[PDB]
């Protein structure tokens, strides 16, 4: 609760609903505030945007979109560690860390899932994902057009995620 | 919530709800009376009165009105921040900040729609007050509109008859904000 | 909240409901015993009785008629600010503020309303609120009682020459 | 709530419903043992037991009876302001307070409404008033309504506030 | 509420629901821990186990001969005070306070009801053991009132046989209080 | 509640419902972490798993198994204290309570009731430690419904002293 | 709640649900933030991950799974203790504590039970094996021929196959 943030943790360990992504802009500005270039820890357990076959959140990915933006404009370096798992816009927010400083756990599990508005927001997912895992956006864009999970081995080697912890 | 205060920080991020210009409102009268002079971070993540095809807010319009009148009085600039959305009354609510000094991040978008008046289903006892009320309402964000981004009222009225839509760029550009934040 | 309560702020942001006047009384005798002679920072933003033209209490007159009634018993001043509007009963209120210290923003908007056993209260009580408009705007019981036969509108202005309010308040 | 008790403050703003009986004894047990002789202030705007003709309490006599013989027994003295209202059980619970130390605002209004608690209530406003038995029984047969000014030379109240 | 169990104060202000019992018993064993031998106040305004005119508890007696069991067992002396009725259980309740120590109002009223027993009937409601219980009950509340009145078993069962009103002057000559109330 | 629990004391006042055995055992992990050898006071008036001739907990007699033996786990002696009834497994409860500290008020009542071998077993094993008898003559016992007055539990050694004054 | 939370406690009192997994984790990590290198005390009394014959965590042993994995990520030592049933994957976080500091009590009782199918369920039965083969010092043959049979264990057999180290008494 408070006592993680006087250490400069978020832990994401349920589906991002409205209020969380609120929550976790909200912890990432009272941090940056508190002190400038020091690292945030993220720590990741959700299964993003879906919750049980249902959509717990009506604006997911431009929330995640949000969340990003503020990661990339602060100058705290925020680390990402993934618990379990980190699906869907969870997953996106977790290749979003410090490149060299997204962590997961041995078994932990990843994956990636008028008119104008839907397009822009597609395109704009795409480019993060491109840039975090240093690929073309023709080559990530190709892979979102079906369901892909990824083990902690095989997200190191997508450079989704950097290292694999241990004590 | 207070911990966000005790930056002089007021996150808005959601809809525009009469509960919450209440609580912007008391969020600036707060931090006014706890230091004079010192710049407070609007930051703004909203979709204005507005919630999936329903307006969620009658008053939205006169609540904003009397925010950026708040904000005009108070000694203490106020900074804005666009984190992702600013639609409606909300733009108006970013284009308020001190020029020089309203942000966005890379990829917010902001909308001023359609000049619009709102008639609650009770019946208003004197409908000349009305009428004279309406008229003012909608030359007064005519007019800070046309304010905030160094345009004539002709031209700002003339924009308010379609939906417009921009990204960073073009908000930078039309004067809406000053600078895209970057690292 | 109590967060305003600690810088003897009041600030009445809703329709006057019922709890509403109750509120307003009991801060108005908190913040008095907390500190005798010290101002208190009434901001008003009400529509007065009425919720979107539908009518949200019964005793809204008799409410405030108690509620200056308080502000005249206090010795601590009251100054009065209004935030963007003041209509009907919460306009005597924000004129029944110390004078010359009346305040209101640039776009504010006031408004005064149309007027044995209760017949005899009706009568007293529109006596009432016609002797404290006529007190809080130093005019005489004739002409306000002539005035409040019909709707009177006000911008920041009107309000200022009418003396409903002292001062438009700037940057 | 608590914080109006933090200065012996006790202000009835409603009609007297069945919880609110038991918040006012309540309070005045807690203030009593609180201090031993420092004086309560019991705040007054209230319909009584009635609220838009309906009765809000089938118990509303029997209460303010109970409020009373508490006041008359605590040995903080309790004073009582009427701040807009006191009608019915209201109107008793006011001039309840300590002889000489009941209040009222400029503008407050004041009114007067199985056979035990009938000599009851004509008993406790007849030792209020100081007047006979008699001359309150035949008064209170009519529905009869007091400005301030008509309350104190009633004795209903003792003085109306200023400054 | 905690507001007053911090005055040693129990004030049983309702008829005596299911809940009602284990509060003050509940409340009855803190004070008695938090200091071991200082007084216990409990304050009645109760109607017992009737509430106009359904019973409320359908456990009333045994309920009430645990507070009075637990009020003999902790150390603590347990005042109690009459603030306005104290009809059926909450007028036993009452005479179960300290002797010298059981107050009143003036115009405080009291009741013993006369009593039956209807028992219920299911599938396994053995008759021996029930009509046993209801034995038992009826010779402890007759105990317990012929102690704290200083009465014969024999004048007390008598008496539970009609209904029986008091008035404060009433209760204190019959033993069920010790004093009425001073300025 | 938290208020009671400050004072080391848990009172069971209700049927031991599925929910309640995984308080009790909370309270007083949370007590014997708080302090290590100190008393707990189990204040008890229950009906056992049987609120009016129906059955309230199907583990009624597993649940207060794992009650006892966490009893017999944690360093700080619980004393038992009956506050009217003890019924079925809510005697066997009281019962468990460290010797010489099982308590009762004058007017308790006690009652014992007439993978599923195995915790029969147990239930009959218990009540003899308790009670210090051979396993044989309680299960002769065990047999039909027996009913305590405070006296007879004394006698039978379920309970050590009657409290008063 | 957060009153065993104060003592260093997690009190699986449950079949695992997956929030009830999520709440694990999450005490956890609090816990060792709290106090880097102070043991915490993970009570176990839990059927896994059924209850009445119905599965109620789909994903139960992926949970399990990563649950030992934080246990083996943060620096605090994490003791276990049965506290009556530790059956499927309660099982293998109760043989997950450190070891010399798995408890039990006396009567507690232990059990161990195209496309998307292929890779999924054989490496997750590969990895089940390998961690009760660490915990109990066995080889890997010996664990998964003793899984294909569902064994339970009282707590003297449950200290002899070296699921558990202790049993513990007043």
């Amino acid at each position: 609760p408070s006592l993680l943030l006087s250490k400069r943790i978020i832990f994401l360990s349920s589906p991002i609903y409205p209020h969380i992504s609120e929550q976790i802009i909200s912890q990432l500005l009272y941090l940056e505030y508190e002190s400038k270039r020091k690292p945030i820890h993220l720590y990741i357990n959700s299964t993003g945007d879906i919750d049980n076959n249902k959509i717990i959140n009506l604006n997911g990915i431009t929330d995640v979109i949000s969340i990003v933006d503020v990661i990339n404009y602060i100058s705290s370096d925020v680390y990402t560690y993934c618990l379990g798992k980190a699906y869907g816009i969870a997953c996106i927010l977790a290749s979003s860390g410090k490149k060299g400083y997204r962590f997961s756990l041995k078994n932990s599990s990843f994956c990636l899932n008028q008119n104008k508005e839907i397009m822009n927001t597609k395109k704009k997912v795409i480019e993060i994902i491109s840039k975090n895992t240093e690929k073309d956006t023709n080559v990530i864009s190709n892979v979102l057009e079906r369901d892909k999970y990824f083990n902690a081995d095989e997200a190191v080697d997508f450079k989704l995620i950097d290292h694999i912890l241990e004590k």
